[PDB]
């Protein structure tokens, strides 16, 4: 078994909605990115890739590729993911931590583990995701941005 | 054995001592939450209940309810500990990172390991805390609160 | 097997270059440290000693202590790393996760696997490096100094 552990963070920006573990959230403004920014899934895809010692989505999906422009997240987490599965692993499981001030990620979260255990290809109980703000500190909690962390265990 | 992974902040407010990992440190001033808003232990659960896969402490502990007011942490602890035993799942280890630039950590930190360790059922050898500053940079480096991650690994 | 967290931060200051991972990165500022301050380094060591149970690098090698002044990390490390072989654990895997706006992280990290892989006695295989910024937001965003986050199995 290994253990794997990836981070992610954007800017708000724009109108909304953003995209979080694969769920499109309504919120007054939206998220800056090549892809389609989805924190939650990049942060799972680095700790995913980072357990398989592939090393992370950059170093696979380059920001400066125009097809991964827009690009629907879940994509590369799946293409990580089968890449990860030819190194001969397989899912432990994967705890994600959305850490935003706003919007509310709790009522999407169910219809994230459905998203993320079918990219993986396991069961919602290998998939764990929750969520916290700073309390208004930081960045996240000035609302400038949303961070997210991630870790995953391989076998 | 399934990992688990936590994260919570609180502001500084009002006269001190605060509690963390269960111990009653000093300082000038406090910390602000519904709960006794002990930081260590919060993110120490949310890394348990993360590996057990049923959420966060935020899911069965809620802000809004009053009977969480002025909540010692510990309970909390151990009965997020206690559902998850019933998922079947037993302690491998954890580990929590105290991010605060102050008051001075490092000393109360076998007590905690003490508490810990009870509330978990444990050996202080499957508890580990330590602590570190992020060298007056960010919220926790200006004093505006204290941050901390964790850990878990269950069976 | 037993899981550990680490995280460690430097400010930015005076002339570069940066250590991290082990290798000397051309910066226009540099860090500011009692020790060579290679954050990525500090970062996996408290997870490996954190896993060990035997705390941080702080109980360990003190700011205070001249003799750990322009200290090598990776000296740091090795004994860290000694003494938890000693406690009689072997490496399964460490990932660390630098995050940094810049200098970029990226073409050296291969060096730096080289460099952890060699101090732990490991294979490149399970010596994992990875990095990120946080969008311009951030003490790390502003450029104010770089934080390095790390996760670490031992068995
Ligand atoms: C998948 C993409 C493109 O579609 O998504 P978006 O960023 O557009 O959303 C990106 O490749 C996802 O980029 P991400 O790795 O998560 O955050 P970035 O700040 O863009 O990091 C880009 C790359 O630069 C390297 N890097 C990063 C920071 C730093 N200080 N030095 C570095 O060398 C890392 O190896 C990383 O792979
Ligand atoms: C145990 C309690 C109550 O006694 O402690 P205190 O916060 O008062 O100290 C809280 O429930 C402990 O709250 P905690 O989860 O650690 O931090 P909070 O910022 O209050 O998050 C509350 C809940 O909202 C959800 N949430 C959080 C942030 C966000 N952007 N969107 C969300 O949907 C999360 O699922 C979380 O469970
Ligand atoms: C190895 C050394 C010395 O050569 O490197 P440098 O910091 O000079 O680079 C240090 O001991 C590496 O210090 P580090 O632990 O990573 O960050 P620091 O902010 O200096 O933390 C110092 C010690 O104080 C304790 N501590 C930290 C923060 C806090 N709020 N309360 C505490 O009690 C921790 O137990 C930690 O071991």
């Amino acid at each position: 078994m290994r253990i794997g552990h990836g981070f992610d963070v954007h800017a708000f920006g724009g109108e909304g909605p953003i995209i979080i573990g694969g769920v499109r959230i309504p919120y007054e403004k939206g998220l800056l990115a090549h892809s389609d920014g989805d924190v939650a899934l990049h942060a799972l895809t680095d700790a995913l890739l980072g357990a398989a010692a592939l090393g992370d989505i950059g170093k696979l999906f380059p920001d400066t590729d125009p097809a991964f422009k827009g690009a629907d997240s879940r994509e590369l987490l799946r293409e990580a993911w089968r890449r990860i599965q030819a190194k001969g692993y397989t899912l432990g499981n994967v705890d994600v931590t959305i850490i935003a001030q706003a919007p509310k990620m709790l009522p999407h979260i169910p219809q994230m583990r459905v998203f993320i255990a079918e990219d993986l290809g396991c069961h919602m109980d290998d998939v764990n995701v929750k969520a916290t703000t700073t309390e208004k500190l930081g960045f996240t909690g000035r609302g400038e941005g949303i961070a997210c962390e991630a870790v995953a265990l391989l076998i």
